[PDB]
């Protein structure tokens, strides 16, 4: 009737679910490689989303396990642990004081569902690799946000498996709005969209308006979805902002995945993609470059939007950047 000793240690780790720096690798081990299922279940309960959207709990668990099973266990980075991490990171960003009572239950559901599906069935190679090899996926999506289109299509298609339709009790109006937001969020995870997303976030910080209660004013769809898009984008680019023990595990994983792509490119006589050549790699210099050109400008702009809620996240990012700089040989 009550939990095993393993289930109890897992539940104690899940008490950090509202904190930046959750031990997500430990949750992966303890859950029997079910980090996405257990973290999504915990967040759905915590935010009362089963009651709000009348999601049968058996349907939720069946869908979450099905979704987790369509992440590839042999992919070192773009797997269920990364999905779980982005979900939990989105969950913390949604709870930021500057956004209190800003977003509806449906918008919260969209951002979390989007986070959960955002990399499903990732083959561990880039859009460019799928385009250059003339893959079926690239043919299907006309070389345009190939992986991100595929993630969405799989995330939604899995709702049609036996007892998997977690949206069965939503009205058509709820479903159409949820779907448009989830699509808008996942398509924005394509790094080709980063510069336009960041420009729009900066424009929003420059024209920023606050309510009498001190929270952000977002009074049109365009502004609301832009913030959710940048939020899930920040969660996706949050590794360098985590405590260094977590950041370094993510770096080991992305470099294993990139080097594997580089090995496949070299064996096929293809040009080796940036940072994918294990014989010509500067892990440390690449991380400092990633932080300086991509991650820090994004998180600095996010920190301005929700000032001062993200100051400790930005501090961890700057400390991690200095640590990698100090190890450049
Ligand atoms: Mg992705
Ligand atoms: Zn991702």
């Amino acid at each position: 009737g009550v939990k095993t000793e393993q289930e109890d240690v897992l539940a104690k780790e899940l008490e950090d679910v509202n904190k930046w720096g959750l031990h997500v690798f430990r949750i992966a081990e303890l859950s029997g490689n079910r980090p996405l299922t257990v973290i999504m279940h915990t967040i759905f309960q915590e935010r009362d989303l089963l009651k709000t959207f009348k999601i049968p709990v058996d349907t939720l668990i069946t869908y979450l396990m099905t979704l987790e099973d369509h992440y590839h266990a042999d992919v070192a980075y773009h797997n269920n642990i990364h999905a779980a991490d982005v979900v939990q990171s989105t969950h913390v960003l949604l709870s930021t004081p500057a956004l209190e009572a800003v977003f509806t239950d449906l918008e919260i559901l969209a951002a979390i569902f989007a986070s959960a599906i955002h990399d499903v069935d990732h083959p561990g190679v880039s859009n460019q690799f799928l385009i250059n090899t003339n893959s079926e996926l690239a043919l299907m999506y006309n070389d345009s946000s190939v992986l991100e289109n595929h993630h969405l299509a799989v995330g939604f298609k899995l709702l049609q498996e036996e007892n998997c339709d977690i949206f069965q009790n939503l009205t058509k109006k709820q479903r159409q709005s949820l779907r448009k937001m989830v699509i808008d969020i996942v398509l924005a995870t394509d790094m080709s969209k980063h510069m336009n997303l960041l420009a729009d976030l900066k424009t929003m910080v420059e024209t920023k308006k606050v309510t009498s209660s001190g929270v952000l004013l977002l009074d049109n769809y365009s502004d609301r979805i832009q913030v959710l898009q940048n939020m899930v984008h920040c969660a996706d680019l949050s590794n360098p902002t985590k405590p260094l023990q977590l950041y370094r595990q993510w770096t080991d994983r992305i470099m294993e995945e990139f080097f594997r792509q580089g090995d496949r490119e070299r064996e096929r006589g293809m040009e080796i993609s940036p940072m994918c050549d294990k014989h010509n790699a500067s892990v440390e210099k690449s991380q400092v470059g990633f932080i300086d050109y991509i991650v820090h400008p994004l998180w600095e702009t996010w920190a301005d939007l929700v000032h001062p809620d993200a100051q400790d996240i930005l501090d961890t990012l700057e400390d991690n950047r200095e640590w990698y700089q100090s190890t450049i040989p």
